[PDB]
Parts: C-alpha cells; structure tokens; sequence
C-alpha cells in the first residue's frame, strides 16, 4: 500500500492527525483520524492546491482542482478533486474522521501528496447552497487548521 | 518550472523557510532561504524519507535513500539522495541558504515533494569523520527543526 499522513495545526489549539491508505493506485483512498478543538457541528474538509504554509493556511490557495470543475460534495460527479465534504465534531470538540474516497489518489495526476489538507470554520454546503460561492468554496468560511500531506511509512 | 517550499519548525526557537525551484525535469534544483535561531557553525541539512511529523521530526525516519547508498556530502558520488550537506550560521544565529543540487528532484523517482527537510544540532561530517555513524547520519545529531516539503505556486 501507499500511505500518507497529515498533522493539522491551528489556533485553539486545533490539532489533528489524518491518515491516508491506498492499496492500489487504481483504488480508493481510506482517510481516517481525529481532529480536536473545533466547535460542535460540521466543518468543511478539503485538499487545497499548494503545500505552502509560509503565511499560514491562506498560502495553500484554492481547493485542489486539476480538472477545472465546480465545487461539490464527495458524492457528486461535479466536484473538485479536493472535495472531501465535512467532518462533524461533537460537544467535546472532537471530529472522528472515517472517509473512503475514489477521486483523490496518492499517485498519478490526482495525487494529493505535498498539498495542504484544511479544516474550515463552517459547514461545506456541498455546492447545494444558495449562491455562487457555494460552487467555489461551499461557504465553509475561514481556515481553522491545516498541514501538508506527507508520504508515510 | 516546478516549485516547492518548506516551513521549518521545532520544539525550540529554530525557524526557517526554504524554497525549491527546478526549471527542467531532470535539471538542477535551486534551494534557497533562511534559518534563524541556531548556534553559530555548521548544521546538517537533509531530506528525510517520510513526510510524517506525527510525533515531531523523529517521525521523518532516516535520510531519503532510494538508491541504497551510504551517507556522504552533496558533492560526492556516494551519497544519499537527501544529502544536502550543511548550512552555516553566523553569530546572529542565522543561516542563509543558497544551494544548487542535481541529485534531488521535484519530479520522478528522486522526488522530494512530501518528504521532510531537517536541520540538525551539529555539523554533518559529509561521511569523512571516520566512525561508522559518519557513513549513515554523518554525526549531525538531534533534529532541531523540520517541515514537510510542499508543492508551491
Ligand atoms: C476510512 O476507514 C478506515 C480505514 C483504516 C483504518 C485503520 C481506520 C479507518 N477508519
Ligand atoms: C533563486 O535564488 C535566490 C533568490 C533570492 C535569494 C534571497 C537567494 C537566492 N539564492
Ligand atoms: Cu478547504
Ligand atoms: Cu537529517
Ligand atoms: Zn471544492
Ligand atoms: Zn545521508
């Protein structure tokens, strides 16, 4: 298997460890881990284009979108490659993450290694919201924590 | 023209930003930036195998060494891919880095994107120190600061 890891850090503290595993390069990626320090409810969760955290999470740029599509949920055909939907945290501020995704990859042109994983202030409307912003960012608001996705042993 | 960046941080006061640029696939990579908060003198400077920072810089594992070579200096034929020698800090504790390397790459099987850059406590003896640890780690000692190498705009 190919494996990757991301350490998310932001003010709070928001702290997370997210694991990625892809048994075959034509197969889906299992994404799992825990994020603590966030508000109860949904928080947008995406892979962003650049693995640049020089000025913080803002340096990561837009959602990873190699196919030039509009924003969506992980279930939509019309989505960015980076669109991983929402993580949901409880009252204790903890979001337990267990995702399987068929569109991200840990090799080839959809590869997310060396790009930034970001957890957001607010819910991602999965592009089903009211406005145009829904179709770009899903109205998920500010970036609470991020880290660069690295190759793991 | 491929670009990458790394933000170095540790448990102490050691901070850096290092930029990478490769104009041509299989051309040389220009490595530049600044590191502050280190002692005056030489500090080992290497790409390590994993971009895993779960338990800090220790999680990065050994020097990146896909060709199974012994440790050396960047000017040696016998070197690890990750062997970038030393950065030298002044009395202000600041190390200005300007390197060109043709062994590292930002694409292909020598690719460093998603791996960890590490700045060390002590000098790298470039494998010529004449103990056995010269030929593995170069005796550069603890890891002062590190970060995952990310894709830049
Ligand atoms: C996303 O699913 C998973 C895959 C593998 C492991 C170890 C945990 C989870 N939740
Ligand atoms: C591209 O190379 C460089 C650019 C800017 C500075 C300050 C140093 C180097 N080496
Ligand atoms: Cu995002
Ligand atoms: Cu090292
Ligand atoms: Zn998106
Ligand atoms: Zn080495």
């Amino acid at each position: 298997a190919t494996k990757a890891v991301c350490v998310l850090k932001g003010d709070g503290p928001v702290q997370g460890i997210i694991n990625f595993e892809q048994k075959e390069s034509n197969g889906p990626v299992k994404v799992w881990g825990s994020i603590k320090g966030v508000t109860e409810g949904l928080h947008g969760f995406h892979v962003h284009e650049f693995g640049d955290n020089t000025a913080g999470c803002t340096s990561a740029g837009p959602h990873f979108n190699p196919l030039s599509r509009k924003h969506g949920g992980p279930k939509d055909e019309e989505r960015h490659v980076g669109d991983l939907g929402n993580v949901t945290a409880d009252k204790d501020g903890v979001a337990d993450v267990s995702i399987e995704d068929s569109v991200i990859s840990l090799s080839g042109d959809h590869c997310i290694i060396g790009r930034t994983l970001v957890v957001h202030e607010k819910a991602d409307d999965l592009g089903k919201g009211g406005n145009e912003e829904s179709t770009k960012t899903g109205n998920a608001g500010s970036r609470l924590a991020c880290g660069v996705i690295g190759i793991a042993q």
